[PDB]
């Protein structure tokens, strides 16, 4: 079972770049317009699920469109028709590169200095959401990318649809601008230790993790963190979304302030 060739006669496929739960993408080139860009299709094993097919077009489909040098550009959404039947798609900016999630899987924790570097990159992006009315809703190792050129990438944003979900979001409350605060923790958390906050043998366990139990200080998890890095970690991850970040970019500050080396604002931890 492939995914055709071509995707309208404007978008001609080249290599296939990665695949998800869901989807496949794929380098292409826009005919058109003479660009390389990305193609997310519906899987092409996936493709006759009916249940599958409306995930896509409902989730996938619609990630928010947003111009920063941070955002993966959304370019186009559409149908094929194929063979075996309507083949959705989104085009987006094409990212050489390799996800967070990829990373921590084939090399490990990234020294201190680099995730902070990473992650005070994403928190750029996610004020610029912020301010364009959008939260994220999904922030996790799979949605940022680092290039060959080592720009921070983050993509699909403000899809409706657990390791790094918030609180608020594990108790159906209202999520908002704090709850992107906290799952980018869970990322900070992850690409500094190796390991996510939580874990556990179903998401219904993950989630009650998250509402009730304290995350392990990073320091604990694993060498060569700082207690100033403790204090910034485990402040995105309070459990009352008053005592965290209140904005991304009051997060990114504490991440510089510990990238020079001058004490974060965030309350100490003690081990
Ligand atoms: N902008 C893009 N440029 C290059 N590669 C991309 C791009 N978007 C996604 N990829 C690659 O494709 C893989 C799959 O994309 P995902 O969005 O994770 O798939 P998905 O099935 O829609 O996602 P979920 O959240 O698993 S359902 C990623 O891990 C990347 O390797």
């Amino acid at each position: 079972m492939t995914t055709p060739s071509h995707l309208s006669d404007r978008y001609e496929l080249g290599e296939i770049l990665g695949f998800g739960g869901m989807s496949e993408v794929h380098l292409a080139r826009d005919l058109r317009d003479h660009r390389d860009v990305a193609v997310k299709v519906l899987r092409a094993d996936l493709a006759r699920d009916p249940s599958f097919y409306l995930r896509f077009r409902r989730e996938a489909q619609n990630a928010a469109a947003l111009n920063h040098p941070a955002i993966v550009a959304v370019y186009d959404t559409g149908e094929a028709e194929t063979p075996a039947g309507p083949l959705p798609y989104i085009v987006m900016e094409y990212v050489d590169g390799v996800t967070l999630r990829d990373i921590v899987h084939t090399e490990g924790p990234m020294t201190p200095k680099r995730a902070i570097e990473v992650i005070a990159d994403a928190c750029q992006a996610l004020n610029f959401s912020h301010q364009n009315g959008i939260i994220h809703r999904d922030v996790k190792p799979a949605n940022i990318m680092i290039s060959a050129t080592n720009a921070v990438k983050v993509m699909d944003f403000g899809i409706a649809r657990a390791q790094y979900l918030s609180p608020e979001q594990a108790r159906g409350d209202s999520v908002d601008a704090r709850s992107d605060v906290y799952s980018l923790g869970c990322v900070l958390y992850e690409v500094l230790t190796g390991e996510p906050p939580f874990t556990g043998d179903s998401p219904v366990s993950v989630a009650y993790q998250h509402v009730r139990e304290d995350p392990i200080p990073p320091s604990a998890r694993h060498e060569g963190l700082s207690a100033d890095l403790d204090a910034v970690v485990l402040k995105a991850l309070a459990k009352n979304p008053e005592n965290r970040y209140q904005t991304a970019a009051e997060m990114r500050a504490d991440l510089v302030r510990v990238h020079n080396g001058e004490p974060p604002e965030a309350p100490k931890v003690l081990t």
